[PDB]
């Protein structure tokens, strides 16, 4: 029951999205290797995700979450990058699917920097890269991010598990250090945005 509707460069949501994903840019510690080298993006297509099924989902635990933290959803918007993003706008997010040897444990991770989210678009470190060149800096190939409605309630703050501590709702993680936010439970996330686009070679 996804709908994807398809934002206009025009659109102020399309800007909106686009400008969010620009200027969260950042050098990463790893000069490149996991998500390859680029200070900005060729954003190529922003897709509005609309299931109602989902968003329900999504309000039902985001009101358990908000009485547990000071009527208080602590709600953020933040980048999802996984090899995974068709069957998640789909589906949802599931937790079922999560690494148990992930930095913070079996849970589903977010980041405020695009480009952090772009590091795991082809997998954990970028794994081998796009699938037809194996480039994990390719240029070429087109990728896909999640820009999502991510409820973190009580965050646990934690350095570098399977569900959150006692009385939390999520983790956030410093492990340059930037923020990596992990939920445990996939309802805790509505993927609101696709968005389809390159790197950009640097000059
Ligand atoms: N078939 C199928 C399928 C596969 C995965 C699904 C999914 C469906 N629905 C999901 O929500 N997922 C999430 C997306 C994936 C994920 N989210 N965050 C991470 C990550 C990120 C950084 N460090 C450590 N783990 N992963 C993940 C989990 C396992 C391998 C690779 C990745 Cl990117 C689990
Ligand atoms: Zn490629």
């Amino acid at each position: 029951g996804t709908i994807l509707i398809d934002l206009s460069p025009d659109d102020k949501e399309f800007q909106s999205v686009e400008e969010e994903m620009q200027s969260t840019v950042r050098e990463h510690r790893d000069g490149g290797h996991a998500g390859g080298i680029f200070n900005r993006y060729n954003i190529l297509k922003i897709q509005k995700v609309c299931n109602k099924k989902l968003w329900e989902r999504y309000t039902h635990r985001r009101k358990e979450v908000s009485e547990e933290n000071h009527n208080h959803a602590n709600e953020r918007m933040l980048f999802h990058g996984s090899p995974f993003v068709n069957a998640i706008i789909h589906k949802g997010f599931d937790e079922r699917h999560a690494y148990i040897g992930g930095m913070f444990g079996a849970g589903i991770y977010f980041a405020e920097n695009s480009s952090k989210s772009n590091q795991y678009v082809y997998g954990i470190g970028g794994g081998t890269g796009c699938p037809v060149h194996k480039d994990r800096s390719c240029y070429i190939c087109h990728r896909q991010l999640l820009f999502c409605r991510v409820t973190l309630g009580k965050s646990f703050l934690q350095f570098s598990m399977a569900h959150s501590p006692p009385g939390h709702h999520s983790v956030t993680g410093r492990p340059l250090a930037l923020a990596e936010y992990v939920i445990y439970r996939g309802e805790q996330a509505y993927p609101e945005y696709l968005i389809t686009y390159q790197i950009m070679r640097p000059e």
